[PDB]
């Protein structure tokens, strides 16, 4: 049973306003004239580049799931080419963690939920037939919806198993399955500390070396305070996740089995209260 | 660009618990052993009848339409697997008054805006999709009381009788959905069971064919209802005896948008908290 990705004509994307620009592309916010919904469009900043945008779109369409950014349709024209997804009102996990003025408090339940969903998302990808590996996991590629639920995005590097920011990359990369878990491990450390992985390291190559020489972001009372709920288990999960030897890193399944009981501890309402605290 | 619906093995579903028994089949809640998520399973306990609903849901997938995760096409079992909605149906919300004493207007208005957005999408498909079974029991609520439209059993491609227009009494029509929506809209703002007075369902049918509608006084719809008049215009245009008078969903949305903007985001979140 197949499902076709809808084709949207450029002239249906009203209020098309620049949102975010990165190397090679440009993301802009818009509203669908017919559907009456606020969307997001990812377009080119070409002959080969046209195939790339199609790859990502096909992947998002096949990989659709609860925690993967929903792709609403493709906008393919000779004039304009882009990907039409849902609009994520709360940006990326990166912004939430680090814009400490706007967000002075991000209560534990939400952080733990965020980590739980990311792990669910990735696990689903890995459980596809054939498996799909995101290969570009970072806090900027982890979007937050209107209620602060995770939506994994940016399948530009994702590879069907059959740069810029090397902070989330395992040393063996300087298709491997244990690449995503390494990244997840970093994201986890970054989520629980709100610090920047390797703040004191000015040069990406000083990082790349330090990492390949075993070193990882610091784990102590300053980075990961003793009040962090289930700290011991989280640290344990983190350390095993960013382990030097790929084989020593866990599967997302194992990771979820570890996470499940921890998440069962927070009362349903506390996640809602954690979000209202932001609004 | 195509995307296929995966096949889920029955043994991959742990913790099967009954939810609601229906005349067609049963609906259970379970967890997916590999995906590690909660799901809902609608099972036969005709094959084409099921595979149809599944095909539609998989094609009609959108933000306000219940997402289908896969099918169970086994010799020993056949069912549809969708995301589990922890907050049941709109019907239970509006009516289980002892458990839900308050339902703040901002939420109600968002539900209505969302239901309309979903149905609008269905009609805006090529070719258009008509739900034909819209009721409150067929509108499901997620963790935050967002809308997911369900039950595409009576759904048809354009290629309780309470929510059914008079013409469709003896069976076809595009304007089925919009009439249904109008009764929901009434039911959402009232918290009243439409045709509460009437005991004989056939009698209702007679009444409705003679232009009758659910009680539209203030004992049902008070003045304190935000934008009461414009909502009553909406309810009336929709449940019109004459199908030609009934407006499109796009037209309802255009009217609705301004009404929704009058509510601050915070109030939706507040509303939900008051229910948890
Ligand atoms: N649906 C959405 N809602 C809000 N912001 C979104 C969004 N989709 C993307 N963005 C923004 O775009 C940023 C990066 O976009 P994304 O990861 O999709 O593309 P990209 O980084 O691969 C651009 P390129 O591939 O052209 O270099 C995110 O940090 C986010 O702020
Ligand atoms: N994903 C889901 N999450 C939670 N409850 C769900 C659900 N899907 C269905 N339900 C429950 O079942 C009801 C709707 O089931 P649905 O409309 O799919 O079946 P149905 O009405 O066609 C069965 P029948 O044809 O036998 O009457 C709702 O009242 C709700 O309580
Ligand atoms: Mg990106
Ligand atoms: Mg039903």
């Amino acid at each position: 049973i197949c499902s076709a990705l809808p084709t949207i004509p450029y002239h249906k994307l009203a209020d098309l306003r620049y949102l975010s620009r990165g190397a090679s592309g440009t993301v802009s916010s818009a509203r669908h004239a017919d559907w009456r919904v606020q969307v997001a469009v990812k377009h080119l900043h070409l002959d080969s580049e046209r195939k790339d945008v199609l790859r990502e779109a096909e992947i998002l369409h096949k990989a659709r799931f609860s925690y993967i950014l929903p792709i609403l349709g493709i906008c393919n024209e000779p004039e304009f080419l882009g990907i039409v997804t849902e609009y994520m009102p709360n940006g990326s996990l990166n912004e939430l963690l680090h814009r400490k003025t706007e967000y002075p408090d991000v209560a534990w339940p939400l952080r733990f939920r965020i980590l739980h969903e990311i792990a669910l998302g990735v696990n689903y990808l890995h459980n596809m037939t054939p498996p799909l590996l995101h290969h570009d996991l970072k806090t900027q590629n982890i979007l937050l919806d209107n209620e602060f639920h995770v939506k994994i995005a940016d399948f530009g590097l994702s590879k069907w198993r059959m740069g810029g920011t090397i902070i989330y990359m395992p040393p063996e990369n300087y298709a491997s399955i244990k690449h995503d878990i390494y990244s997840y491990a970093v994201i986890t450390w970054e989520v629980l500390s709100r610090k920047q992985p390797f703040e004191d390291v000015t040069n990406p190559l000083q990082i790349m070396y330090s990492v390949s020489q075993g070193h990882r972001p610091v784990i102590n009372e300053e980075s990961l305070p003793y009040d962090i709920p289930h700290r011991a288990r989280m640290i344990s999960l983190i350390e095993s996740g960013w382990a030097q030897n790929p084989d020593e890193r866990p599967s997302f399944l194992k990771c979820l089995i570890e996470l499940e009981p921890v998440l069962r501890t927070f009362e349903e309402i506390t996640f809602l209260e954690a979000v209202i605290q932001l609004k």
